[PDB]
């Protein structure tokens, strides 16, 4: 059954729609460079011990620095992966952070509509393939690595407000299935 | 003193210019997904045990699938990092691969001129910050992680031809210095 990691004050959970409103100063980051350990981001999903392909359509109102919305894959508090859009110096970026004791993040240009995009995560064997889409048809690769956690993987939708509060993210067309 | 990792058949080494012509089927990759271990890419540089900032201007004639040219940071054969342009399905991408026993790669859109760009690597403490530039003035972030190797880091220019032979890459404006 679906459950939360840092359940937010405000939210909505329907059969085919999930809304996460971030709490103040929420984020996910481990040590690397910044020297702090944040594990306060919001994630709604479920644990699974089998391979899978997760896909979701994200609609959030990015505005404050470091606003994040996308997907999350958890193992432990020091073994997880997050990916999606992140606001910074205006322009929106698409990136990913793989944390295996330490956070390793990559980022880059996001061409689509920052307020309406798709995310896809495929986890078969010990491999993690993360892709995104701006039209729901084309899925460019974002990150390809090997899972840093164990058997149990927590897969779900995520939302972060490192410098603010209230980022509202709507998740629809959610589909968790065999790879 | 400067030395090679998989010295190529053809090359040129001047005081302020380095040309690497790739040998057939050369590449850098460790296990993840593809299930093969490649350590045949060409790298010209030097070992250092102190923090540094490396910068270089790259001019290569990308054409065959997976053609790569950029920078490399080595620790061991299972602990290294590479970053730069990579040709694929025509369009050129800017990406990075961090290998800590297993390769973890990120990729994305490259807006500049694929045949003339800059790379910058900063290694202070145990942090690695990789940036690129399309005009030699602006340096967007590409990857930020913590070094997977030890004290001795091999920093230098790199060139790969996974599916061909002959990719000629020219490296100029090389500058290795304190961060």
């Amino acid at each position: 059954q679906n459950t939360w990691i840092n359940r937010p004050e405000y939210s909505e959970v329907s059969e085919d729609r999930i809304v996460i409103v971030s709490d103040a100063n929420t984020d996910f980051w481990e040590n690397t460079y910044y020297d702090f350990s944040h594990y306060t981001g919001h994630v709604y999903g479920k644990e699974t011990e089998s391979d899978f392909t997760f896909q979701v359509r994200v609609k959030a109102d990015f505005s404050a620095l470091y606003d994040q919305a996308g997907i999350f894959i958890g193992g432990t508090e020091t073994a997880w992966i997050k990916a999606g859009i992140e606001f910074n110096d205006g322009q929106p970026s698409i990136g990913c952070v793989v944390t295996n004791n330490n956070s390793d993040w990559s980022t880059g240009l996001f061409p689509g509509n920052p307020g309406d995009f798709w995310m896809r995560v495929t986890s078969k064997s010990d491999v993690i393939r993360i892709q995104y889409s701006i039209d729901g048809k084309n899925w460019p690769l974002l990150r390809l690595c090997t899972w840093p956690g164990t058997r149990k993987r927590f897969i779900g939708v995520m939302c972060c407000s490192p410098k603010r509060k209230g980022l509202s993210a709507e998740f629809t067309e959610i589909l968790l299935t065999t790879p």
